[PDB]
């Protein structure tokens, strides 16, 4: 496990101490505090000492070219007799080999420790972020959604890992440049400055690119976040989007977000491609200008000078034109993270109640609670009652102390428990979610479980109450998680219970069972302040408080094959472009090798010669080799991005069109998060990291092949050692790779519980903060953070274990080239050896990176496969057929079912059979029956959500013989759950612009909603809150009624919806629906039978068969009818009223 100096608690507490200290100094000054200053003051002392590695390592990198000059010098002055020289030359090859091993170790030590340093910063920052989140002020939480905080950990803090890697090169790079300039000066004189002048033009330009890249990346994130939030509501709402046929509107909305987003990605990618192209060509330019100026100044090319100089510039090429720019960009990216984090860190952060008045926000036109005056004492039940918005839940929040008085006073005695109306549940076992860290005891537990009506589900769960649960309770039903949430509070045996209408979360039988056995009986000794709409229970309450107008008013995977690679490339461009993509890659490297070979050839030719070389020839071909290198290096870089970004564009469009036409069965099988991960996570890789990692891999891979090719071209005998040395690499790689994918698997699975704990906590915050549970919930995060730290730690160490041994076989290659040249020295010339050795030394950093990036590519291809499979989903029958209805159709509104059979899957059971019925024009019909009898399947048949067997007719057209959008648009659905989609009210009422603004207000008047919209500052064009949060559920259902009122249609289907409205407004829309749709034929699924008893017929489903379909009075006068038995099951008063109503209405409807 992770040792104490890396453990979450210790490591986050340290930086927090410096943050609090910096706040105090800023407050003593005038200035705003700086989180960057706190980080430096925390970590500088341990980070600076790592600079010793870079100091010694870079000193070695400048010495190693000087040794190489003395080895090459043996071939220039060669004499086969003079053994004393031969022994000395063997001495330098030993020193050069020692340099190579020392340099390899120092490089691995430095890069190891800076990567630990970055890990610690991340771990400390996550601890700070989570510690803040518990304490956020209840009003200041309203301006930052849970997903925005979770994005801090997911995206923003993961930058700090990268920041620490390159910072030392901000000084070591420039200093090395100065030293390298001084070294070159002794070797090639003033011509040194020509190469440095290029270098000091590159430095600003590459730094500006890094700044401008960061700005584009920041401006892109807004579109990506908007696309993901929109795509989340598409995937979550997909049945409603289908039934309204609104697919065209979300296609347009996602299309244009993606079209904006992809344009910034392209530009961004070209910038980043230009940066990495610069690193490729930089030395080739620097060397070109240096030796071009050198020969115009009258100097002559000699092998020793060239390859020493080439090797020195190679040092500068890493530090100044790769590592220094990488620092600037990653520091730039750091500050955007620090800025967003700082803004979060600076966010705001017996019972008696008398004169109590309070504001949730002083900008409110009134206090949000006012003048409350009541008290309650042990043994009493207080019921809190009143309309919507009367402040009932605010009263509980006041007694809980989350809402302090602006006037009046509150006091409480004994232990407090609070139960929120929305259920909350976390991971662990469901019993653990009930115990909440208390000790288990059967004797209290069984009493709690039976009083909470919860026993049956804890038996039927697949491992009972020891079933493991998801971090937000997604593994439980609403009624289960509600009772689990209540059972937790009831287990606490508290003295004051604050109950925010948990009874509203469950069915009426369960509600009274909870009220009787728990609230009345088990809690009998205790103060209960129960908010509930269960006003029918009030006879049992000891006292009753009625609120109105805000005041008191009354009192009483794993592996991927070649097929995925071919598809990924070919999806982006025609194969002709891909062949050209390969060719420019080869040509880039060939020109790159040939430029260095040309210097070697020129050095050899100068050695053969008074007479002198024709500079127009040698300097001419030199200039063409360089220019071709530059041109292909640029084009190669850009074209990789063009193809791979175009591939992501094509695969997104194909995937999105598939998900739109995919049948609902696809979403019944795959949970929402698993689909959305393709769009957010997998396409995120394809847009960003994957194209860069391909270019990074391809560019290094070709250079490794270039080094080995150069060596075998000069010293063919190397092919003999290279066979064993190759075999060793294959065995080593084979052995590593399997453990490599084990730790990448382990790393992934250990990361996700961290983010899932933050989101779990943020939803539950009114619970965990109530029971004083902040300390325990910190240690839970520290545990998950610590377990992830092990897998990350193992990933780091295993990566270095591998890389160290790859550098051992690289060092054997260098040793073979260095001594092999001295053994074979009769046969090969100084410029050949200088070429071969110079190339061999470059291998040391390069080869281990090439082989590790290979695994990165392989690992990310799993994302590519996971999206390609979604391009191949089965499709619904098309939107419009070759046959199409006449525009007058439908016109009567006949529907017929004839021998209809339905199942949700072809291998699934039938859930409607032989269903055969007529629905006449302007007739009114209700659907009734048992739970699971098939009621929901009747909608699914008629909308063809799954294709029925048999015949369905609408106005004598078979619904199978017309397009889905012909059918779906000519019907109107009022769904049970409302949805308001993000956007304006105008879009939510009309996404296609076919109703006039006059008509839209006429609709908004007829639903009696206009005034509350005119109170909004932008009126109909105002942006609604996410999910409609600025409206209650009943208010949102008014907007669904408005859509149906606007869309003129003959046939209306009502999905049991109005019973979810508040009773004083359920009755209102029930009245409106009778008024407005008098001209329609009407279908209505309903539980609250009193809402349909008037209808001309009712349909009763027993189980998959339509057993009754008749006039409701004619049903009820059959006392043996299922419909009678159902109303008889409601209760005597209900059955009397219903039967009386049926008799009266049936008589009246027989009079005409
Ligand atoms: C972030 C760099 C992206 C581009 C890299 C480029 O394609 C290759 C650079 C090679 C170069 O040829 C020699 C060398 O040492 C580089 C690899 C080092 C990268 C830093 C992390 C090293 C380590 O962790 O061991």
């Amino acid at each position: 496990s992770v040792l104490p100096e890396d453990r979450s608690q210790h490591l986050g507490e340290e930086l927090q101490g410096y943050w609090d200290q910096e706040v105090l100094r800023a407050e003593k000054d005038a200035r705003e505090p700086s989180l960057t200053k706190a980080i430096i003051k925390c970590y500088w002392k341990s980070y600076v000492v790592l600079g010793i590695f870079t100091l010694i390592e870079e000193s070695t990198r400048v010495v190693q070219p000087i040794i190489l000059g003395k080895i090459i010098g043996y071939f220039e002055n060669y004499d086969p007799s003079d053994s004393a020289a031969l022994y000395e030359a063997h001495g330098y090859a030993g020193v050069l080999s020692a340099c190579t091993l020392v340099l390899a170790i120092l490089h691995h030590l430095y890069f190891y420790h800076v990567q630990c340093a970055g890990m610690r910063l991340r771990v400390a920052m996550c601890h700070m972020i989570y510690r803040k989140a518990l304490r956020l002020s209840n009003s200041a939480m309203g301006k930052t959604t849970t997903g925005q905080i979770v994005n801090l950990l997911s995206n923003d803090v993961n930058k700090f890992d990268q920041v620490t890697i390159f910072l030392h090169f901000l000084w070591a790079g420039p200093l090395q440049a100065i030293v390298v300039t001084a070294l070159l000066w002794m070797e090639i004189g003033i011509s040194c400055l020509a190469g440095m002048a290029v270098l000091i033009i590159l430095l600003p330009l590459q730094s500006c690119i890094g700044k401008l890249f960061s700005s584009l990346r920041s401006k892109t994130a807004a579109f990506t976040d908007t696309r993901i939030r929109t795509m989340n509501e598409v995937i979550t709402g997909i049945r409603i989007i289908k039934m309204y046929a609104w697919e065209k509107s979300f296609a347009d909305l996602i299309t244009n977000l993606r079209r904006k987003e992809i344009s910034k990605i392209l530009r961004s990618s070209y910038l980043r491609g230009m940066n990495l192209a610069s690193f490729f060509v930089a030395s080739k330019i620097i060397v070109f200008v240096t030796f071009t100026t050198y020969v115009f100044l009258g100097n002559v090319i000699t092998a020793s000078r060239v390859f020493v100089a080439v090797s020195l510039y190679g040092a500068v090429r890493l530090t100044v034109t790769l590592f220094f720019p990488s620092a600037v960009e990653k520091v730039s990216e750091a500050f955007v993270s620090i800025r967003r984090i700082k803004n979060f860190l600076l966010l705001d952060e017996i019972v008696n109640v008398q004169d109590f008045t309070a504001f949730w926000d002083k900008a409110s036109d009134t206090p949000t609670l006012q003048s409350l005056s009541f008290t309650v004492r042990p043994g009493e039940l207080l019921a809190v009652v009143g309309p919507v918005g009367a402040g009932k839940s605010s009263l509980l929040s006041a007694v809980l102390g989350e809402l302090p008085p602006n006037q009046g006073q509150v006091s409480v005695h004994g232990r407090i428990a609070y139960v929120s109306q929305q259920p909350w549940v976390f991971s662990g076992t469901v019993r653990s979610n009930i115990l909440f860290g208390k000790k288990y005891e059967k004797e209290r537990y069984e009493k709690v479980i039976k009083a909470c009506a919860l026993k049956k589900d804890l038996q039927l769960l697949e491992d009972g109450d020891l079933t493991m649960i998801g971090d937000r309770g997604t593994t439980l039903s609403g009624g289960q998680k509600a009772r689990v949430n209540l059972a937790r509070a009831v287990y606490q045996d508290a003295d004051i219970y604050l109950l925010d209408d948990p009874l509203s979360a469950v069915d009426a039988e369960v509600s009274r069972h909870l009220f009787e056995l728990c609230i009345c009986q088990a809690l009998h000794e205790k103060i209960r302040i129960l908010v509930t709409h269960q006003l029918q229970y009030l006879k049992a309450a000891s006292q009753i408080l009625i609120l109105k107008d805000g005041q008191m008013v009354q009192k009483g995977e794993g592996k991927v094959g070649f097929k995925a690679y071919k598809n990924y490339f070919t999806a982006g461009a025609h194969w002709f472009i891909i062949i050209f993509l390969i060719l420019v890659n080869l040509a880039a490297q060939v020109s790159y090798i040939l430029q260095d070979w040309w210097l070697s050839y020129w050095a050899n030719q100068q050695s053969a010669l008074t007479e002198k070389l024709d500079l127009n020839w040698y300097l001419g071909i030199y200039s063409g080799l360089t220019a071709s290198t530059v041109l292909f290096g640029i084009v190669r870089s850009l074209l990789v991005f063009f193809v791979l970004v175009s591939s992501s564009q094509t695969l997104h469009n194909q995937m999105f069109e598939s998900i739109l036409r995919a049948p609902v069965l696809f979403f019944d099988r795959n949970p929402i998060g698993r689909i959305l991960n393709r769009f957010s996570k997998d396409i995120g890789h394809m847009d960003d990291l994957l194209p860069l990692t391909y270019l990074d891999f391809i560019q290094t891979f070709l250079q490794v092949i270039g080094v080995v090719g150069v060596a075998v071209a000069v010293i063919p005998w190397i092919a003999i050692p290279l066979v064993p040395l190759g075999i060793v690499f294959f065995v080593l790689r084979r052995y590593f790779l399997e453990t490599s994918r084990d730790v990448k698997r382990l790393e992934s699975t250990t990361r996700s519980p961290v983010f899932s704990h933050l989101s779990s906590s943020l939803q539950g915050l009114w619970t965990i903060r109530a029971y004083k549970a902040e300390q325990r919930f910190q240690e839970l995060f520290d545990s998950h953070q610590d377990l992830h730290s092990e897998a990350w730690f193992l990933f780091l160490t295993t990566s270095r274990w591998f890389a160290v041994r790859l550098d051992a076989i690289c060092a054997v290659f260098v040793i073979v080239v260095a001594f092999g040249s001295l053994i074979l020295a009769k046969t090969l010339d100084a410029g050949q050896v200088g070429l071969a050795l110079s190339y061999a030394l470059t291998l040391m950093g390069m080869f281990q990176w090439c082989v590790r990036q290979s695994a990165e590519v392989e690992n990310m291809m799993i994302s590519v496969e996971r999206v390609i499979e979604y391009t191949d989903l089965e499709k619904e029958a098309p939107w419009e057929y070759q046959k199409r209805p006449l525009p007058s159709w439908p016109h009567e509104g006949v529907i017929i079912f004839d021998n209809v059979n339905f199942s949700y899957s072809l291998d699934g059971p039938l859930v409607l059979k032989h269903l055969t019925a007529l629905i006449k024009s302007k007739e009114k019909v209700g659907i009734v029956g048992r739970t699971g009898a098939g009621k929901s399947s009747l909608i699914a048949a008629l909308f063809r959500l799954s294709e029925p067997e048999g015949k369905i007719w609408i106005d004598k057209i078979l619904t199978t013989e017309i397009g889905l959008h012909d059918l779906r648009k000519k019907m109107s659905i009022i769904p049970q759950e409302p949805v308001l989609f993000t956007g304006t009210m105008r879009k939510n009422l009309d996404p296609f612009n076919e109703h006039s603004d006059e008509e839209l207000w006429n609709a908004l008047e007829e639903v009696q909603l206009k005034e509350a919209i005119e109170d909004l500052p932008g009126k109909m064009d105002t942006e609604l809150a996410e999910s409609g949060s600025n409206f209650s559920v009943g208010q949102r259902q008014l907007v669904c009624l408005a859509r149906a009122i606007l869309r003129k249609n003959r046939i209306l289907i009502i999905d049991e919806a109005t019973a979810n409205v508040d009773p004083r407004t359920d009755e209102l829309i029930q009245k409106k629906i009778r008024e407005k749709f008098a001209h329609c034929t009407v279908l209505t699924i309903a539980h609250r039978l009193n809402t349909i008893i008037d209808s001309d017929k009712i349909m009763v489903l027993d189980s998959g068969r339509l057993k009754e379909y008749d006039e409701p009075y004619v049903l009820l006068q059959n006392r043996d009818s299922l419909f009678y038995k159902m109303v008889q099951q409601l209760g005597k008063a209900e059955a009397a009223a219903l039967t009386e109503t049926a008799k009266q209405v049936y008589f009246k409807r027989n009079y005409p």
